[PDB]
């Protein structure tokens, strides 16, 4: 992997369900038999929406959590673990939903004015989820959701693994900057989703806030505003990611877009720890997107990120660290092109995303965009799961394997395996003064023979002169490795002379010895 290192010691596989609830695709006992048959091929545990619009869809405290209490008490007799994502926005009108399940309708009519959906640079108005500038209806709303929830699942704590959270459209954290109805469908640039009226004053609010007077704020933009009224978000989306984003009020508009994200996250974080943390004890998560599309567009850079509010992830995640939250990224398993008219770097961005997880020390985990219907894609998984050291990885979705005995069994052999530490030796290994050791492999988890970025370093051991050191390897699967030598400037000065094996890894863990 990056840096010397291996792939993650706590790696698992998850598998999402399918949007519509199990009794409208098959029965309990068959369900069951199919978790059974998921946990043999390397599953963890399956992941599912529990909708919004399902559990409080009478009114205001009027819970409905009967069919999340049955679906547990199916993972529960399979003998596997599930993840339940809180799924507070809508399923359905998205790129793949096969569903309708809108948010309770009557939340809408807690508020007289627009402060509850969103409004883009044309008009198109969104209710896809509750926008995260109304705090104190998510507050009241989301505090006692999970709170009810927590009560209602308090009997299978032993079944869940981790919690899910919904941070915007499709649960995840960003704007709906994306849709059909506004024209912003992949892979057109996004439309910023803030012109209610209440999202024009909170922004004007935050200005006024942060410089005083209109007279400091015109002074910072270099602007001749006639009063405080003209303070507004870009009239023209366009011309404002062409270059209006490079100006001082570029800069603070964008600041103040992203932050009403970053401040969500922070606030349902907190909702959320204080309702589970007692109760369950397990890991709780959101989701950021991949919104790979005009990522290097000449004309428009990050056309398509900016209006879905991510201008600055390092910025943005640490909003996350903050609120103790894992996060998920997507499109692990795409590949970059970067041409017109998509200008799409997939994964450009994944590696860039998992490189700053890494390094503000948060956990990651990945899923894929788009369904999967041939094994080379799952090469390209493993290759950044493996390597970015992913802690888990969730494949969307169900059916995809559940009804294809030979993809299922390319996942099983790729991506359903099980970290087991082992002990490499090599000794009488030629070193000169300034040199290191290394070893590179077939598989991803062993860097697919790749000596320049992922190589997995060595450690001489004075007392015994050969080198060593434990390895993280996917049991039960054949490997091929060989040591290679790197110089002190970082040259590959020489190789192993017979490319060693372990047909296949053993369970225990033990130690392999060759010999250079
Ligand atoms: O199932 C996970 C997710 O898949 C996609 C759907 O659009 C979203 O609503 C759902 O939460
Ligand atoms: O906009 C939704 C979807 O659009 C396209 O299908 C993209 O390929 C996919 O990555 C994205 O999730
Ligand atoms: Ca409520």
């Amino acid at each position: 992997a990056v840096n010397g290192k291996g792939m993650n010691p706590d790696y698992k596989a998850y598998l999402m369900a399918p949007l519509k609830k199990i009794p409208e695709v098959t029965n309990w006992e068959t369900f069951e038999n199919d978790l059974r048959w998921a946990k043999q091929n390397g599953f963890y545990a399956i992941t599912v929406d529990f909708w919004w619009g399902d559990m409080e869809k009478n009114g205001d405290q009027q819970f409905d959590f009967s069919y999340a209490q049955r679906f547990a008490q199916s993972v529960k007799n399979a003998g596997m673990k599930m993840i339940p994502i809180i799924s507070t926005h809508q399923c359905g009108g998205n790129v793949g939903d096969d569903c309708n399940v809108p948010i309770p309708s009557w939340v809408w009519n807690q508020k007289s004015d627009d402060s509850l959906y969103f409004k883009s640079e044309t008009g198109t108005v969104n209710k896809e989820t509750l926008n995260p500038l109304a705090s104190d209806v998510i507050r009241k709303e989301y505090g006692e959701l999970y709170t009810a929830f927590a009560a209602a699942m308090k009997p299978y704590k032993d079944v869940i693994a981790k919690i899910e959270l919904s941070g915007g459209p499709a649960g995840e954290l960003r704007y709906p900057s994306y849709t059909t109805s506004d024209g912003t469908g992949y892979p057109s640039r996004g439309k910023f989703q803030a012109y209610t009226e209440f999202a024009k004053s909170k922004f004007r609010l935050w200005v006024l806030n942060k410089y005083g007077s209109l007279n400091e704020v015109n002074k910072a933009w270099g602007t001749k505003l006639i009063s405080e009224l003209a303070i507004l978000p870009p009239s023209d989306g366009e011309q404002f990611l062409m270059n209006g984003y490079l100006s001082m009020y570029g800069k603070d508009y964008l600041e103040w877009y992203q932050g009403i994200l970053e401040n969500h996250t922070k606030l349902i974080g907190e909702l959320a720890h204080n309702a589970f943390d007692t109760t369950f004890q397990v890991p709780i998560g959101a989701k950021i997107a991949g919104v790979h599309w005009q990522y290097n567009n000449p004309t428009i850079p990050h056309g398509a990120e900016k209006p879905a509010g991510y201008n600055d992830y390092s910025h943005l995640l640490d909003a996350f660290k903050s609120a103790k939250l894992d996060v998920t990224f997507t499109c692990l398993e795409m590949t970059d092109k970067g041409s017109y008219p998509e200008y799409s770097m997939p994964k450009t961005l994944v590696q860039n995303i998992a490189t700053l997880a890494n390094e503000k020390g948060i956990v990651l985990n990945g899923e894929n965009a788009l369904s999967i219907g041939n094994e080379e894609e799952y090469k390209r998984v493993a290759e950044m799961a493996f390597n970015y050291n992913f802690a888990g990885f969730t494949l969307l979705r169900y059916q995809d394997v559940m009804y294809n005995n030979s993809l299922m069994g390319k996942f099983k052999d790729l991506l359903g395996v099980t970290p087991v530490m082992q002990t490499i030796v090599v000794k009488n290994v030629p070193t000169t003064i300034g040199d290191t050791v290394y070893i590179t492999g077939n598989r991803a988890e062993l860097g697919s023979w790749d000596t320049k970025q992922y190589p997995i370093q060595l450690y001489y051991d004075s007392h015994s002169n050969d080198w060593r050191g434990n390895v993280v390897l996917p049991a039960e699967r054949n490997i091929e490795f060989k040591a290679f030598i790197k110089s002190k400037d970082g040259t590959v000065k020489s190789w192993q002379t017979i490319q060693q094996s372990w047909n296949p890894v053993p369970l225990k863990t033990t130690s392999h010895t060759s010999s250079w």
